[PDB]
RNA sequence: UUUUA
């Protein structure tokens, strides 16, 4: 039971980029230090990191970091001054960099960005929310279409009411995954045995469930 | 060495 590229026909290219981006790579032991100094600039720049939720169950020499600032023309100018895949704003698009030239030199730092659009959507009738019938995913690319979840949420084994991407650690949108129903049975069923290996032809990923409490 | 409830 699984399938790919069967993702809505549905695109844009007119809209314009949003305050937050993400960087993948840095698996050089850097801080929220590097991108302090790689996006310096005369107006605002701010750091973010999730801190591993104060946890700190593991510390891999690896890790993930972002930022977010109220600079669109930086944003655009650090996008083309890194590149990979210029492709639409529609999650499409790709660009690379790197931040080192005399040790590990054989790698390139990810750069993503994110959209004015909202993070979530689905294609079904509207219906309110609740906490006893949502779920918090993960196990996914940190971003996706919420068109793609609502398309995937409702065709592996029933419907959905809401999907996508929901906005947290700072008042921008995306962070974190998230999918609600109006039933028990197809809520952690679909969410759950969501195993299939999701493809639009130039991404590739999974999806799992976890749980508010 | 590929993403924050």
């Amino acid at each position: 039971m699984t399938w790919s590229g069967q993702l809505p026909p549905r695109n844009y290219k007119n809209p314009i980029y949003s305050c937050k981006v993400f960087l993948g790579g840095v698996p050089w032991d850097i801080t929220e230090a590097g991108l302090v100094n790689t996006f310096r600039v005369f107006g605002s720049l701010s750091v973010e990191w999730p801190g591993k939720d104060g946890k700190h169950p593991r510390c891999p020499p690896k890790g993930y970091v972002y930022l977010v600032f109220e600079l669109e023309k930086s944003v655009r100018s650090l996008l083309q001054a890194c590149s990979h895949d210029p492709l639409s704003p529609d999650g499409l698009s790709e660009y690379y960099f790197k931040m080192s030239s005399r040790r590990m030199r054989c790698k390139e730092v990810q750069v993503i960005p994110w959209v004015l659009a909202d993070s979530n959507f689905v294609r079904s009738p509207s219906q309110r929310l609740d906490p006893s019938r949502t779920v918090f995913v993960g196990a996914l690319h940190g971003m996706l279409n919420a068109e793609a979840l609502a398309a995937i949420l409702n065709d592996l084994f029933g419907g959905v009411v809401y999907a996508g991407i929901d906005t947290d650690k700072h008042k921008y949108p995306i962070g974190s995954g998230r999918v609600t129903f109006n039933n028990q049975r197809s809520y952690l069923k679909a969410v759950s045995a969501a195993f299939v290996e999701i493809k639009t032809t130039k991404f590739t990923k999974k999806v799992q469930i976890d749980p508010y409490l």
